[PDB]
Parts: structure tokens; sequence; C-alpha cells
């Protein structure tokens, strides 16, 4: 067991702290003048376009599949320098990222040659989006009985029809709320929209994902796709997750991603285990942030005092339990992205290690920052400090990508339930 | 023992909740659309006006002084109901309450007649302030050895020049940065402002009060009185905190709020140890606030599944956790208002009980928020739920009014160290 | 509203104090020697002998029911005091009121003043117990298509015919396995006994109470009541809560406590509310105790160093945190058995407030214990100080009593689910 | 970043794991029956004898100093075992394996020759002790203006003469009261033991170790070392660290381990930080345990019900929070360990790192027991079940080897507040 970086990872690393610096620091500037999250997004533009110049965007694609993606440690590494200065654009990144996941991880070539190429190119600010999140909620999509997404598709001769409403998911508009460059929507099989999701079966045989373009979106007429709102959000202000309907909206079949099913189920279910343990490296970059400017505030103020406050036990204890949840979180993180990489480990395996690592991460992550603004006192409420825009971006992790409660913690039950299940199959090996 | 409310408790909180209801709820409206803080400070006057004229500024004043206040319990319920509304302005209330406390609380007549005379006329919308906060801190204010406050002042002749600045207390600069009508801003006594605190004199024994108009500030020279900055808070975003320096500002020796020495210390610690109790009552307006759109929310809304959320263990556990911390915070800061009012207890059992308040009560405050979003999900992170509000809000607790690190904490184990220290006298007599 | 205690209230702290000073300081000399469980109880029984003679059990029967219980509030009082010095025998007391409780609350004048003759007389050591739990749990006894209760119970003729077991009712057999003085036994109806309970029957409609004394058991074969072991507990060492199999034991019809259904439900729960609130006095007593050892330690003993520990923030930090836990915990206790004497409260919010105090003061004691061993460092860890015998007895609080997890947390969730749910009935009044 | 096990890795823990079985699991029907702390750890020597049969002793002692140490890795996973099934000898490895360490770090290969020697042979029972824990405290050990140690050294001649006490060093008697084989005691050096120390010497200056056997008691006075007492604790009933007095004892000047001074605290404070790191393995092994017997319950029982109880979302809410415990535990042992042995790092990045792993291995490990028996409920607090054995010993833990709140905090805070302090040094090395 080794815990040591490559070259490589330390200049991945190099490289993310001088884009953060450099590039994101500057963002702010422009984005505060903006006074609605559409507009704070489009802000962000000609970060983004440097992100792709930097070859970001192409680091989010393996390198068999023609990206520049060396390990899952190295992009951990990257999310959390980049988040640990500015979640501006870096989300964009992120969700780019998991939009391109479902075709990363299907396995057709000729699939992946055709909608992973702009994002390989190195050029323009191509955005993908995983359209699963919906206004009446998710955490219960998969419920036998349930009413299921109220997002559903019917085959109409060769064409999909897309009826319903996504909520939430980052960059599905695009910058223009003409559609991302490619975004990816779960939808639930169905004939008749008006008639109930059948209670006598199964929810994840009825998955369908389906592939969205700029061109799928000028192809239909203007009111069969719709963007009826963009949330304003406590943190992550410039960032778009917007609430779109589809109605009557038609989609080729060559766009499905994969057969209707288990299958399609399956793509979804890894791309978002991918994520909950991703996930984490954001967690830990705004935490970070936070401890970090505890403690060098800690360090040299005495807030009228004789000695520096870090003297003080009660300040040292939060400065110490901070450094503890990131410490611990990120070696979860680098545990969690290797047994994802494992082909030796079982699925379930992977699943469960993933789930934890969300669990604790983002949880910890905010106790981190609230620690940390106790810890530096009054000082820490006014915003020529960074606490206040860290304090809404850490409430974030526990909420977004799955929330704990709803899902995360659910996936996991379901997993430790099981008849099989082998708790430390991902450290002592499988018996 | 006895946990009933009696009319006159009952009818103040009817009469809370109908001023936030049809008073605060259009704040917003006029404050939003503001552009930095001092302005959507501004933009909350004519709903301070409101408050006035609803006798609430009025209700801060004990009887005794020409006020309405009835007692620290009414005054916690009332605090209670307009903080699970809108901060804005019922910050203002309670701001202008700690500003009034110093002169509520000296025995001095002639002062308190003269000082508190606009707060209780029911008329124009009179500010007070109670000015200790400074930039470099003031959790060591009282540190025997360290550099004590850096406001200083000084006798000269007949009057007292005043040296330093201020940084935090609500209200100071008024509406306009001409002033408070009152601010009560905490000076450490020094002949020569250059030189360092005598590291061998209790620095208690060194505060004075001094009392400050703005009939005061206009008769000094316009470079005495610097408003230098108005920070940009997190939550409470409409309210005026600002950054103040005073260079060689003269004030009347008549002015003075007692005698410098423990006995102004004493009035400081004492005004507060019942903001420490009453920001209680604020924390669990806000928490509740959280809390009760949660409850709603899990008893009508399935998340696409075939129950309420509220069936399913998991959110029901977080519902509890967040009702069992409002309970108890209620039942501690009833207690605590309750211990300071009895005559018959000493300080230290008093200060003790007040200190456990403050601690609990914000600390736990934060939780029931986080938990709260947490149970409503993704939801709960845009601001058409009131959640982004809350949590920005309730994190302002723990910190102000005397942090609980550095200040309440240090004050309680303070207090549990002496060898008289009887922990449960509050409950079962000394 | 009132804080402040009457004459009566400090006197009858005063008079429980001294009892346990006096008296109850000198029982472990007594059971510290014996080899197990039982005999650690009936080593116990001179202790009780001279509570009964102190008044003590007379006192936990209401005035008007011929005891001398002057309230809750007062009760809470003597139990705080009582445990924080002493479970042993205190916990007997105690376990008796509970025994009690049902007959005390049914309204049957000619049923209280047989049954509770014994009790109120100020004489002998008798024992009562409700014979409640059971080996295959009792968190889900009233789950609608669940098994039920395991001890059932038939009419036969004119008597009723008991077949199950019960486990963990403290006093249940006895000072001698004989039986308690008077014992509360709940069971399910059942005609057929091995046939599963009625899915489509309310458990709570065939709820049964029959009193059994220990002349019911003398009337029985001696096979028809057997105790078939004592279960070594980890603190709470000097209790006794058998387990008790009934095998055909008759019991008069006279003995029903009242018709079954509801109404017998309905008593039990009422019992259970009430211990739920007096539980957390118990919790109090022993977190206190806890507590008052590591203060008096922390401001008399410096640890090597040049000051009493209390002068380290850390130290402090964890007193400061178990004087919280300790307050709110009483004062929700005042609250709770204040609002449950309230007439003008409807049930669900006297039940709701009851579940909340068993759930916060019973968890927060264990803490509260923690942290004072924490703060007394490696010292508190032999048992030449109170701390080891502190823990066990501490655990037992979120576990018994219907424990938080499967009981007490699941009664407050369905009252807040009702759809007349009023969150601050019991402070602000109903609308 | 790899944490794929090694083949010889497996192994130990196989080994360990038969061993535990095979040997450790009869302990229990041997201790039960004595009456007393020491009787019990009497007791327990044949299977100490058997872990020296199965050369678990020598693996305590590097290979380059004759021992068959692999890896710190190895032995976390060693300890893991053991501790997971029963902590009875397996405490009495670990204490051995402190009382080696001085020796095993130490710049004398001729003293490390001499003194090991019985360790390494694989026959036997030989014990070893770092004594450093006294009646009055250790906390405070190396504050300036304080007391210091109360076991203090003095040159006589070409000896070195002991005054003073030691309380809780295990191992320390030995079998027999007649002493450990090996013994490092730790004093501070006072040419006149009625003088206070020196307020104007820093104390790190004045510390010495002293190497004492059986040998050096048997060649002085009855009466120069005697044991004054053996606590009764509240878990590990069956280790040894008495009360000991030392009176004029002597002590040859061949025996000093070291230059006094900062080379001599220089070596207590590398063992201890050793010793921070690897205590994790020990709770991670006493909470696993109870994470495991609850999983396995919660996985079988209905409790009364219709489903297996971790199917009840606050169950399994239990269960993935002691999961995440234990996971984010191990981790962090493995790479405090890792760090440990990482020659390019600054020794105060590896302490830092090592008291991280304490207070979080121990403080967390109480939690996920507490956890897993409210999760199991009533059943977990009788002794049929482990829980109550698990509940005492997890408690050691945050309190010995340096209390966390006195000592591993206040080593903690002293890094983190030097002008020089890396934060994350031991993951992206230093600049
Ligand atoms: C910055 C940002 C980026 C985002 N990006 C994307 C994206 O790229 N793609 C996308 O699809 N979405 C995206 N979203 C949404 C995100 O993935 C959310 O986690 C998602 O909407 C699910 O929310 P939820 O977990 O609260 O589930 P909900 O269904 O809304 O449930 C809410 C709450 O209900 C309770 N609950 C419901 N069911 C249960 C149950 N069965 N058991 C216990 N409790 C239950 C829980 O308390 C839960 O938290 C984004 C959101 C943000 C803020
Ligand atoms: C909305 C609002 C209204 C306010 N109104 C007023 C007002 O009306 N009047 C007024 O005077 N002020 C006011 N303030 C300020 C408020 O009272 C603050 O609590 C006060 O500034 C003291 O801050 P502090 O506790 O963080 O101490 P600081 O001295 O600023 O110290 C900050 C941190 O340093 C650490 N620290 C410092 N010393 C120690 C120590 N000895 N031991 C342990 N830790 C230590 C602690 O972690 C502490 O949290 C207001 C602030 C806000 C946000
Ligand atoms: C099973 C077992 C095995 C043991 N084995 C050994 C062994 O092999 N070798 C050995 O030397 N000892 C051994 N001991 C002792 C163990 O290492 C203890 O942790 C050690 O005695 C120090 O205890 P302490 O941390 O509580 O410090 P103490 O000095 O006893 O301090 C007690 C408490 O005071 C407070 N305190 C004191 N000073 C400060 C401060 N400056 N700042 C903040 N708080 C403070 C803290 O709350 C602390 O917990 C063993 C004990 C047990 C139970
Ligand atoms: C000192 C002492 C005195 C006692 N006195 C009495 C007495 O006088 N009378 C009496 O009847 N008993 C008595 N008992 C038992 C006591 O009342 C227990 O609390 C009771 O047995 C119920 O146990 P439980 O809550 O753990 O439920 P169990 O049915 O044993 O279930 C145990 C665990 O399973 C899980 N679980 C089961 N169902 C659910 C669910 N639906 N939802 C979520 N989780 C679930 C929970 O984690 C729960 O903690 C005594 C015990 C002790 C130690
Ligand atoms: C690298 C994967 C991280 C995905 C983060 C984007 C958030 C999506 N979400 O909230 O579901
Ligand atoms: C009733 C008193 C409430 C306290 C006023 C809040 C601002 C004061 N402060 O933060 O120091
Ligand atoms: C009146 C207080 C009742 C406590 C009885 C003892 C334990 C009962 N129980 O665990 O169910
Ligand atoms: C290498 C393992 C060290 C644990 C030694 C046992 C207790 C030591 N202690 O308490 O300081």
């Amino acid at each position: 067991v080794d815990f040591k970086l490559s070259p490589s990872q330390l200049e991945a690393r190099r490289h993310a702290q001088a884009f953060a610096n450099t590039v994101l620091t500057k963002a702010s500037a422009e984005y505060s003048t903006q006074k609605d999250q559409l507009s704070r997004f489009q802000a962000t533009r000609p970060f983004y376009r440097e992100a792709v110049r930097h070859g970001l965007i192409k680091a989010q694609v393996p390198i068999p599949l023609g990206g520049t993606m060396e390990s899952l440690v190295h992009e951990s590494i990257i999310l959390e320098e980049l988040f640990a200065v500015e979640p501006a654009t870096s989300i964009t990144i992120v969700a780019t990222a998991l939009g391109l996941m479902p075709v990363i991880l299907c396995d057709s070539p000729s699939l992946q040659e055709k909608f992973l190429k702009p994002f390989i190119s190195g050029e323009g600010e191509p955005l993908a989006s995983l359209m699963h999140s919906e206004p009446n909620g998710t955490a219960n999509w998969l419920q036998k009985g349930g009413p299921g997404l109220q997002t559903t598709a019917r085959k109409v001769g060769n064409e999909w029809v897309i009826s319903g409403e996504k909520l939430w998911p980052s960059n599905s508009g695009g910058w223009d709320y003409k559609g991302a460059d490619l975004a990816c929507v779960v939808c639930r099989v169905s004939d008749d929209p008006s008639k109930p999701q059948d209670p006598n079966v199964d929810p994840a045989t009825q998955i369908a994902v389906l592939l969205v373009t700029r061109e799928t979106i000028a192809n239909n007429k203007k009111d069969a796709y719709q963007i009826l709102g963009e949330p304003e959000l406590a943190g992550h202000i410039t960032t778009s997750g917007p609430h779109t309907r589809f109605t009557e909206f038609h989609v080729p079949h060559e766009n499905l991603l994969c057969t209707p099913g288990l299958k399609a189920q399956g793509l979804v279910e890894t791309a978002f285990a991918m994520s909950a343990a991703l996930v984490g490296a954001m967690a830990i970059g705004t935490a970070r942030a936070a401890f970090e400017e505890a403690l060098v505030f800690a360090k040299s103020d005495t807030r009228g005092g004789s000695k520096h406050i870090i003297e003080h036990q009660s300040v040292a204890d939060k400065l110490i339990d901070c450094k503890i949840r990131l410490e611990t979180s990120r070696l979860l993180v680098w545990k969690a992205v290797t047994t994802l990489e494992d082909e030796a480990l079982e699925w379930k395996v992977k699943l469960e290690m993933a789930m934890q690592t969300k669990i604790y991460t983002t949880d910890v992550a905010v106790e981190c920052v609230i620690d940390a603004m106790k810890a530096v006192g009054m000082k820490s409420y006014a915003k020529d400090m960074s606490f206040p825009r860290l304090l809404n971006e850490v409430m974030c992790y526990p909420l977004f990508n799955g929330g704990n409660i709803g899902l995360r913690r659910r996936q996991m039950q379901r997993v430790m339930a099981l008849e099989d299940y082998e708790p430390w199959a991902a450290t002592y090996g499988s018996s």
C-alpha cells in the first residue's frame, strides 16, 4: 500500500493550481456585476473557454477514447485545487464530465467517436449535461409502485417523443438556452404519459437515455423545448441548471444511448457513482479554502490579546477537527476512486465505497467550514473574507449529486442489506 | 413551577405576529431592490417607523422608566415571533434595546430621564447603539497584560476626549451616518492614548462608558467622527453596523455614564448578559422558521414517491432533532430571563445561566437550519424557499453578541472555576 | 411562567438526598460480593425495605388513590437525587411505580383500592412489574400485518389463559422467583396461539392486560410459570428482569384490567409515556454524578501542571457541554411532566412532549458521562472513581423503557405525521 | 497511490486471524473465574506463551534488529484482527512493543543487541514496558515552570538512583511483581528530589531513560521497588499497569539509554508517536467487532416485525455511520504508519499525522460502538452479546496512550502553531 504521488500527479496539481490562480481568480470581477443566475453563468464563458484551452475539458475523457484523463486520482487532485480557489467554471467542467459519462461508459465505439468529438478537440466551449433531476424530485425514481420519472419517452415510427420536465441539471440549456452541446436525458418509457407507471413492473426496466443536441432542439418546433425558469441558488451562483419542459419533443432513434431497461439504468447508476466519489474532491476544496483561511488568520492575529489565537485550546480544537475532516475525506476519496478503477471488484463493492465517500465528505465539509468560521469569529461573517461564499457553497454538497438522506444513504442501505454483502471486500478482497 | 402564559403574554404574541405578518412581510420588496448594506438599512426606515408606531421601541424600556416592557418572558415571546418572519427591522429594535441597556441599568435618574426620552415618546425613528466592538477584536478586552480596548478616553478639563475605532455595533451611525440618537461608547481610560495599557492594573478598573448623541457629534469637528466603512454581511443584510473612527472627539463630563472602573464594566457585562439570554429568542425564531417550512414540506410532498416524505424514518429523524433543539432552546431562554429577573440570586448564578443560554441556543440553531435543509433536499438550496436566507442569518448568532468560542465560553469557564461556584443555584436555590 | 420551587418540593429534595446519602450509600458493601444478578438483587432487599419505611413507595401513588405523591415535578426531583447517588434499589422503586401505573390510570376505584393496598401500606417490600417486553422484541408490537406480541391470552370459561414469554420487565419474578406482588401482564388476545395474528385486524384492538399476583401463581401448576433466566447486564447490575415463560397459566377474569382493545393499549401507552418523561430524571441523576465528580476533580487537581485543570479551555469546554446538557435536560423533564398533568391538552400533545424528553435526555446523558471521563482523563477509567459504573449505567437509558431508535422516535414520528399536528400546542395553546 | 495488499500482508492477516480464533477465543474461560486484575492477567500467561510461539513478539522488532516486523501496515493489520476478537494478551503484546520501542529507536547497537535479545528468541514469555505515566499525571510533564515528572534520577558514583512513583504502564511489574524483562523508566534528572524542578530549565533537557530489568530489581533491596496497587479497570480487565514505588533504586550507568536531555525526550516522543498511529488499529478492531455483531443481528432479526431491522432507515443509518467511521479510521492509520516510515519527511509532519490519527480513530471508535448498541437495542445491554465488554474496552482508547484532551491535542496544537507548519506535507510533499 502506497500513498506516493507520481511526477504526473504532481504536475497535474501544479497545472491545476496555476490555472486556478491566474485565470479563475479573475472570474469574480466579471460575474459579480451581473444580477441574475444566467447572466452570472454567461459571464463565466470566457473562463470555461480558457479551461478548454488549458486542456481541462479534454482531461475529462479517458485516453482510450481520445481524451487526456490519466486517472481518477489525477482528477481528484485537480478538482480539489480548482474548488479550493473558485467553483465558478470549475462546476461547469465537472457538470460536463458528468454529462459525458453515460457515453464514456456505454460500450458503443461509434456513438462514442461521434458524440465525444467536440469535447476532445481543445476548441470552443462545448457543454454537456446529464439531465436526470425533476421538479417532482427523484429520490424515488426507482421505487416499484410509485409514479416514477415524470419525463417519459415513447417510440413513434423511427423516432422517440419526450414529454415532461427536468429541473437542476447543470449546463442543460447551454450558454444561450438553445441547449447544451450534448444532453443525456433520462426518461421512463411510456406509451401513454397520461397513464400512471404500471405498479406490477420494476421501474429500472423502463429506463431510457436519449441524447439531445443543439441540432435536435433546432429540429423541433419552438415550444417543444422550453426553459421555464432558472433557480437562484444560495451558492454556486454562476452555474446554470434550468427548469426545462419537453412537449412532444422528437428525438431520432440513432440518439438512443442503448436498449431501454436495466442497461440504461446501469449507465445512469455508474455515472452517478463515479460522480459520488469525485464530488468529495469538490467538498474537500471548498472546506480546505475555509480551513486554510482560518489557519492563516489564527497564526497571525491575536484579536486584541497578547498571543496569536491558535494558542487558545478552543481555537486550536476547531482547526484540529477541520484538519482531521479534510485528511480523512481525501483518503476516502482516493480509496473510492481507486476502488472504482479496480476490475477485480464487484459493482456492489464499488458502489458501497462510492456512497460512503459521498456521504462522509459532503456532511463533514459543512462542519469544517462552520468550525473555521467559529474559530475566526465575527470577522468571518463579512464578505471581505471568503467565508460567506464558502458557507453557501459547501451546503450544496450534502444536497446535490443525489442528496445523502433520500438517495445515497438508501443506495448504501440496499447494498448492506444484500445477503452476500462483504463489508471489507474493497480492503481485504472477496471471500 | 409553571409554564402557563398569562393573557398579556398571549396578547404580546398575537401582537408581534400581526405586526410581522402585516408589516414586516412588506420590507423585502423595498430592501431587496437596493445596492449595498447601508441602502438596504435605509430602505428599512419606514418599517422601524411602523415598529415605533406599534409601541415596540417603547416596549424595550421598563415601565418604571416610562416604557411598556412587561417582562423578559414577554420580550422573548416577541423576538421569537418577529425573527420567525423577518430579521430586517427586528434586528434594529433589539440593537436599540441593547444600546439603551446601560442607561436603563445605571441608577442615575437624571440620565435615564434625559436620554431615554426619544425612545418612550412613540414618535420618530430613534436609534440606539452599544458601541463596544472594535476592528482588532474584543474577546481579550479584559485580559490583564494585554493591550485592552483601543478606543481610549482621557479627561481634559470638564470633558472627555475619545481616540479610537469601533466596528460592528448595530445602529451606531444612525440612518444617515450622523449618529445614532444615543450611543454608549465603551472606552479604556488612558491619560496618554499612545501608552500601552499598564500590565499591572486590572483592565476592568479602567473601563468608562460615554454617551454620544447626534448633538455631541454636531458639536465636534467634522473629522472627529468618521464612518470609514460598512461591512457587507453574509446575512442580516439590512443592518448597519459601521466602522467608526473617533479622532479627538469631545464629550461633556455630564455624558459620562458612571464612575470609570468595575461599575462601568459591570454595566457593560450586565447589558451583554441580558442580550446573551435574549439572542436565544432570535436564534429560535430563525431556526423555527426553517423547521416549520421543512415540516409543512415533508407533510405535503412525496418527492415522486407514494408517501409524504415525513414517513421516511431518516426525514422524521431530522425533524425530531430540529423539534428537540427548538423546544430545549425555548425552555432555556425562558429559564434564563426568569433567572435574570430573580432578585434573590447573586450575579454569577445569573451570568452563568445567561452564558449557557447564548452558547446552546446559537450553536443548536445552526444545526436545526441545516437539518431542515437536508430533510427538504435539493429544493432548499434555491431562493424560492426561505432556507438560503435562513442559513446565512442563523450563522450570525454563534458569532455575534460575544461569540461563543472567545467570549461566552470564557465568561462561563471563569464562573465555574471560582471556589464558591454553585452549579444548581438557579434551580435548587443558594 | 415560573421556575421557583415550593417548600414541599425543596423538602422532597432534602428527604431524597438524606435517604440516598445515609441509606443507599451502604448498598454497595452488600451487593458487591454477590456472584450473579439475582443475588445482587436479593442483597438489595433491606434497602428497598428502608425505602418503603421512608415513604418512597407510597410516594409513587397519587394522593386521591391513598398515596403520597404530591406531583410529577416532586417525583422528578426525588428521582434525580436518588440516581445521582445509587441506582440500586432506586431502580426497584421506579420499576414498581411503572408496574402500578396501569392500575393507577384505570378508572375503576374498587380495583385500585384492592391492588394498590400493599403499596400504600408503608410496610413489607412489595414489588410491582409491568410485563411488556419479550425475547423477540416489542418495537413492532402494534405493526399491522406483523406477528404481534408472542405472549397471548384466551378466555376459557370464566378465566384467562396466558401463553408465551416475557423478557426484561424489572421486578417480574419478585424477590424469590415466586412473582411480583403485582404484575400487569400485557398480552395479545388469540384464540389459537399456534395460528399467526390476523393481518386484517389492527393489533391495538387485541391488546389485553391481566393482573397476576403471587396468589395467581400459587394457584397454578409449578411449571405454568417458569423463570428461564436472568440476564447479566452491563450496568444496573442489582436489578432483576427475568426471562419468564407462561405455559397454560390460568388467571381469574376478575384480574382483567379492562375490556381488551384500544382502552387496554391506551393504558399501556399512557403508562409508558409517563415513564418516558420521568426516565429523563434518572438519566440526569447519573450524568449529574459524572459531571460533579469531574468538576470537583478539575477544580482540585493540576494533573502535574501549575494550575487546576479547569483553567484549560478544552477541559472547561467539556464541563460547559456537560452543564448545558444537564440544564436543558431537567427543564425538558419539568416541561414534559407538567404537560402530562395539564387536563386541557390533547393526548397527542402530551405524548409528543414525553417522546422528545425521553429521546433527548437519554442520548445526551451518554455524551455527558463520556465527556466528563475525557476531561478527568485516564483516572476516570479505574474503579476507584465512579465513572466505570456511571458509563455502564448511563448506556441503559437510550435503550430501555422503549428504545429511542425503534420505539420513541417512531411514536413521535407518528404524531408529527398527523394532519392536525400542532408543534407548539404545549407552549402556546392549540388553535 | 495504491491500496493493494501484498501476499505477505494477506498472510499476516490470515495468520493473526487463525491465532485469535484458535487461541485467544479460549482465554475467557480461564480469566473469567479469577477475582482480581492481577489474577486475570496471570491467567493470560499461557496465551502470551502461545503468542511468542507464533512469533508475535518477534514480529514487534524490526528485521535489522533480528525480529520479524515486515512493516507498520503489516503491524496495523495484525493488531486489527487481534483486537476484533480478544484484547486479552493482545494488549500485552502491544505494551511490550511500546516497551521495546525506545531501544529499537536508539543510537546504540550494543544496547539493542543486549536488551532486545530475549524478545527475538521465540521462547518463554518476555515482557517489556515503557514506564512513563505517574499518579499525578503526565499531560504537563514538559511544561516549563511546572513540577515535571515525579519519578526522578540522580547519578551517584557510577550508578543512577531512582526516586519516585509510576502508575498505569502495562506489563511493568511482570507476571509476578518482580519486574518486566525490560522496562524503560522515564525520569527527570534531579540532583536533589526534595527541590522543585528549576523554573528556568526547559523540562525536555532534563529527561533521562534508564533500562531496568529483572536482574536490576534482584540486585536491589526489597523495598527499593514496591508494588503499591493494581488499578481495577473498567475494561481490558486482564492487563497489569500497577502502582510502582522506587525508593533509592540503583541502576548501572551502562543501562542509561542515551544522553539525558533533548535526545532522551526525542526517543520517548518518537515511541509514543508510533503508538499513537498504531492504537487506531486497536480501536478499529474493537469498533469493528461492534459493527459486525450489530450488522449480522440487523440482517437476521426482525425484532417481532415483518422484515429484518436493517430495512429500517434509522437502523441502517447507524450501521452506515459505523461503517464510515471504520473505513476512514483504517485509511488514516495506514496513512499514518506509512508517513512514519517515510525517510523524506520532517519529524513534525510525521508527528502531526500521528496525532490526527490517535485523536480521530479513538474518539470515533466509541461513537461506533454506542451506535451499534443503539441499533441492536435492549439486547445489546446483556452479556450474552459482546457489547457490554466492547463498550468498556472502547472507552480506554481516547484516554490511554496519551489522552486526546491533555496530550495528543496539545502536541498537534504545538505543531500547527510553528511558523513553518505545512498542513499537506505528508500528501503533496514539502516546499
Ligand atoms: C449545483 C447543482 C448542480 C446540479 N447538477 C445536476 C446534474 O448535473 N444532473 C442532475 O440530474 N441534477 C443535478 N442537480 C440536482 C442534484 O443531483 C440533486 O441531488 C437531485 O435533484 C436530487 O435531489 P434530492 O437528493 O434532494 O432528492 P429529492 O427527490 O428532491 O428528495 C428531497 C428529500 O426528500 C427526502 N426523501 C425523499 N425520498 C426519500 C426516501 N425514499 N427515503 C428517505 N428520504 C427521502 C430526503 O430528505 C431528500 O433529501 C444539481 C443541483 C445543483 C444545486
Ligand atoms: C448583526 C451584528 C450586530 C452586532 N451588534 C453589535 C453591537 O450592537 N454592539 C457591539 O459592541 N458589537 C456588535 N456586533 C459584534 C458582536 O458582538 C461580536 O460578537 C463581537 O465583535 C465579538 O466578536 P468575537 O466573539 O468573534 O471576538 P473576537 O475578539 O473578534 O475574536 C474572534 C475569535 O477569536 C478567537 N479568540 C479570541 N480570543 C480568544 C480567547 N481568549 N479564547 C479562545 N478564543 C479566542 C475565537 O475563536 C473568537 O471566535 C455585531 C455583529 C453583528 C454581525
Ligand atoms: C490499558 C492501559 C495501558 C496503559 N499503558 C501505558 C504504558 O504502556 N506506558 C505509560 O506510560 N502509560 C500507560 N498507561 C497510561 C496512558 O498512556 C495515559 O494516557 C497516561 O497516563 C496519560 O493520561 P492522561 O492523558 O489522562 O493525562 P493526565 O495528566 O492524567 O491528565 C488528565 C486530564 O487532565 C486534562 N489536562 C491536563 N493537562 C492539560 C492541559 N495542559 N491542557 C488541556 N487539558 C489538560 C485533560 O482532560 C486530561 O485528560 C496505560 C493506561 C491504560 C488504561
Ligand atoms: C434496567 C431495565 C429495566 C427494564 N424494565 C422493563 C419493564 O419494567 N417493563 C418492560 O416491559 N420492559 C422493561 N425493560 C425493557 C425495556 O423497556 C426495552 O426498552 C424494551 O425491551 C424495548 O426494547 P427495544 O426498544 O430495543 O426494542 P426491540 O424490539 O428489542 O428492537 C431493538 C432494535 O431494533 C430496531 N428496530 C426494531 N423495530 C424497528 C422499527 N420499526 N423502526 C426502527 N427500528 C427498529 C431498533 O434499532 C431497536 O433499538 C427493562 C430493561 C432494562 C435494561
Ligand atoms: C466529476 C463528477 C462531479 C459531478 C458534479 C456535478 C454535479 C451534478 N449533480 O449535482 O448531480
Ligand atoms: C435584546 C438584545 C439583543 C442583542 C442585540 C444584537 C446585536 C448585539 N451584538 O451583536 O452584540
Ligand atoms: C416511572 C419510571 C419508570 C422506570 C421503570 C424502569 C424501567 C422500565 N423500562 O425499561 O421499561
Ligand atoms: C504499539 C501499540 C502501543 C499501545 C501500548 C498500550 C498502551 C500504551 N499507553 O497507554 O500509553
